[PDB]
């Protein structure tokens, strides 16, 4: 328990030789999560809930344009309600005694919403409906959990909308899914693959679900990262959703929801982090920058402090948050450690030649590239390189998603893109039965986790297809390119 010693082991366990270890080790030591007495929950600490504030803010103003509204229903749902569509939590009894109708914690908002909106929709001048929740959700599952990716309990944000005809709730669907892309790239340069589910992975209520993918790589794991459903009539007709058209005559609405949860963190922490700790994007770190005083001698010492002092006011002038660890107790080498490890983008160091020469030493957290800066450049550096560092972040992420990409032709080079940890992106005849007949296979060459390769989407983004390419699998003619991997 001893500061120094704890300070230079840092991260213990190397990303690329024990992931699962290295990956806990990160988040309690950079202070994202705490552990709790109920399995597969876990304690949001400050640095994680920032991160999720900010994502936040940039998808409240985004659906704001396209005039969504937020809103709360309960955490409650009757059985009655609930059971008119098998993990649910069930409250049962208040104090001591039973009550007569059990309740369940929400896993999702589609009976407590929808119930009500027959009684909002009358005719076309209702529409569209487009509501949002920021809320939690729980599903009590069996299965490993996994701090934030995969847990119990779980933040996330749940939109439904209604409209009048099916191609401005197609349009919508779209337009979110690019928001959540622009959620990942943007805010935690994290890169995703869009695309459309395979029939049997889809939404049940859904006629097709719209999804982002993610891939991390040193696992080999696909992971999906947000989720955008067109949902057509199918919840009208359940809960008789109906309105009048501009021509008197009562149709039912087109649907949609999309998700999005605090799996994004995880996500962003398995991308960037590295074996010095976490690695944080700048537009979800409270710090920017991190100035650390250097002491040679103890003349010195007054001048470089009031020095510090002024970089830091040039930066939060200019609305740049920063810290400067004027603590008298650490070294600047036990500081170096400190905020790298807890992910700061950039490092000002000041030392006594740097005061001689009115300058100063800017390190960058991604690539600990250094470099001299005058003072009355400090401002303008900083943010070209928090630019940059994202940019550089991003483009690394991307470079490793492309290369874990294998195209392939037919299922004989299969099991050899899957055993070096990559997904194949093959030509599929999108036939729901052979779904699971490529899981059986796949887990059967496999010699915990599954082996097992299933649909993880169709990409938007469709490489040319020759007319007469076959299907991977079946041998039929394919239809499109479809990316198979290992999941969770
Ligand atoms: O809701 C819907 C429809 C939509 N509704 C509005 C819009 C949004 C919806 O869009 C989706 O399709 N969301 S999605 O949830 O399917 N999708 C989103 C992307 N994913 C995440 O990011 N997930 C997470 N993020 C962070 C941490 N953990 C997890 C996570 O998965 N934990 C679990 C796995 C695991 C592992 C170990 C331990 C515990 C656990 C729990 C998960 C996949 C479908 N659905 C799912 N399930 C239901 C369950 C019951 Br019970 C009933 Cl009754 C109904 C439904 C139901 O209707």
């Amino acid at each position: 328990d001893n500061a120094i010693a704890s300070n230079i082991l840092g991260i213990t366990s190397k990303k690329i030789e024990n992931f699962s270890d290295w990956y806990t080790q990160v988040i309690v030591k950079s202070e994202l999560i705490e552990y709790y007495d109920i399995s597969g929950c876990y304690i949001l600490r400050p640095a994680a809930y920032y991160i999720w504030e900010c994502v936040q803010a940039f998808f409240n103003k985004e659906i704001k344009k396209l005039n969504v509204e937020n809103s709360y229903f309960p955490l409650f749902v009757t059985k009655n309600k609930l059971e008119k569509e098998p993990e649910v939590a069930w409250v049962t009894k208040y104090g001591d005694s039973n009550l007569p109708e059990e309740i369940a914690i929400r896993p999702t908002s589609e009976t407590i919403m929808y119930s009500v909106f027959p009684k909002w929709i009358r005719s076309y001048r209702d529409l569209p409906l487009k509501l949002n929740q920021w809320n939690t959700v729980v599903r009590w599952e069996f299965k490993q959990p996994t701090p934030f990716i995969r847990t119990r309990e779980f933040l996330w944000q749940e939109g439904h909308t209604a409209h009048k005809n099916e191609e401005e709730a197609v349009k919508l669907v779209f337009d979110i899914l690019d928001l959540y892309r622009r959620w990942y790239e943007e805010y935690l340069a994290v890169p995703i693959i869009k695309g459309i589910k395979s029939e049997g992975e889809k939404f049940g209520g859904a006629n097709f679900t719209s999804t982002a993918e993610a891939f991390i790589s040193e696992n080999g794991r696909a992971i999906q990262a947000a989720t955008s459903h067109y949902l057509g009539t199918n919840f009208a007709k359940m809960f008789k959703i109906e309105f009048e058209d501009e021509n008197e005559v009562k149709q039912y609405v087109h649907q949609t929801s999309w998700g999005c949860t605090t799996r994004s963190i995880g996500i962003m922490i398995m991308t960037h982090g590295d074996d010095k700790g976490l690695v944080l994007p700048p537009n979800v770190s409270k710090y920017k920058v991190v100035i650390v005083p250097i002491f040679y001698k103890t003349t010195d010492e007054n001048a470089i402090h009031s020095y510090c002092k002024d970089i830091e006011k040039i930066l939060k002038n200019a609305q740049i948050n920063c810290v400067y660890d004027d603590r008298a107790s650490y070294s600047p080498g036990y500081k170096f450690n400190h905020w790298e490890l807890r992910g700061i983008p950039i490092r000002i160091e000041v030392g006594p030649k740097d005061l001689q020469n009115n300058s100063c030493v800017i390190v960058r957290r991604d690539n600990n590239e250094k470099c001299n800066v005058k003072k009355e450049s400090v401002l303008l550096e900083t943010q070209q390189m928090l630019v940059d560092i994202h940019k550089n972040l991003f483009l690394k992420a991307k470079k490793k998603l492309d290369d874990s990409i294998v195209q392939v032709t037919s299922f004989s080079e299969v099991m050899n893109a899957l055993n070096k940890k990559k997904m194949v992106l093959a030509p599929w005849c999108e036939d729901i039965a052979t779904e699971e007949e490529i899981k059986k296979e796949t887990q059967r060459l496999s010699l915990t986790l599954s082996g097992a390769m299933k649909p993880l989407c169709i990409p938007l983004d469709q490489p040319p297809m020759p007319p007469n390419m076959k299907c991977f699998w079946s041998g039929k003619p394919a239809k499109r390119w479809c990316l198979f991997g290992r999941s969770y």
